[PDB]
């Protein structure tokens, strides 16, 4: 029973928030937990409606009450700055003027290394995929769908290949099909069925994924969010795309979550969607397309 394993380095480019021992720190089990989200997530692109093979798999993996898990997670490694930065989209009021809520949490640059294990190959890249899902797909912490904790794969290491991590638009947008192919790879061999499932209906998933990318910063330094009143003109990126979603362009985990995507240094305000079924939807999509954000993921 060979120990296969995988390192990565993530690295935060927005700061992570505890969720409320609250000193800033990263939890491997609630990384684990995540992973364990955007598997189904990502898996949901094979098994559609099927939730009980993908129980069998996500349990497999993961563990259960019962099953114990086949993957185990730990961080080897940090490099962690402690600093005082403001709350995604929280604000305290004030005399005259507000002022949004600064919080404890995790610097931006700060990084950490995860080492993912399996005795078995194609566990490690499940998990691996998941991981990567979640790193460029969504974030870790408080209020991470608001654009906190968002992260970048600063280095890699795999027992196993995986999977080409994209340079651009483009290639971020064929990542999403080529993980959802190489997931359906590996679940074909331990399924019998075919991938389809019926109508695409599925609760968070990614069959019914859309991706969006909105604006362009250089630097970091204007990437998040900064200034206490969006009166003033020098917002930065998050300021902008938090002013134009208080405003009522809407005509009205989550559904949505924002972050920030680094493409060949150079930002950007990545929209993650997961159309759903019963819950009730194109309000979304219609301020997605009034803001004028652009849609990589369907091509």
């Amino acid at each position: 029973m060979c120990m296969y394993s995988a390192t990565f380095t993530l690295e935060a480019i927005t700061p992570v928030f505890m969720r409320g021992q609250s000193k800033a720190e990263i939890r491997a089990a609630s990384i684990k937990g995540l992973m364990r989200w955007w598997f189904r997530a990502l898996s949901g692109s094979y098994f559609g409606n099927d939730v009980e093979g993908l129980r069998r798999v996500e349990e497999y993996v993961f563990g259960s009450t019962k099953r114990e898990s086949r993957v185990v997670v730990e961080v080897v490694k940090e490099h962690v700055e402690e600093r005082f930065c403001p709350l995604p989209m929280v604000w305290k009021k004030k005399k005259g003027v507000t002022t949004r809520v600064s919080q404890r949490a995790i610097a931006p640059g700060s990084k950490f290394t995860l080492l993912l294990t399996s005795d078995d190959e194609e566990v490690l890249k499940l998990a691996c995929y998941s991981l990567i899902g979640l790193v460029y797909f969504g974030g870790i912490g408080f209020r991470c769908s608001r654009g906190a904790g968002s992260l970048k794969i600063s280095s890699l290491k795999s027992d196993v290949q995986l999977i080409d991590l994209p340079k651009n638009k483009n290639q971020l947008g064929q990542m999403v099909n080529d993980l959802t192919v190489e997931i359906a790879k590996i679940l074909k061999k331990t399924f019998l069925c075919d991938h389809e499932n019926k109508n695409c209906t599925s609760y968070s998933s990614f069959w019914c994924f859309y991706l969006f990318l909105w604006g362009e910063k250089a630097e970091l330094e204007e990437v998040y969010y900064r200034s206490n009143n969006l009166e003033n003109e020098r917002l930065t990126l998050l300021d902008l795309f938090e002013k134009e979603f208080k405003n009522k362009n809407n005509h009205l985990a989550s559904p949505i979550k924002v972050g920030i995507t680094e493409l060949s240094e150079k930002y950007h305000v990545r929209v993650s969607v997961f159309k759903t079924k019963i819950f009730k939807w194109d309000n979304i999509f219609v301020f997605l397309e009034n803001i004028g954000a652009e849609r990589i993921y369907p091509e």
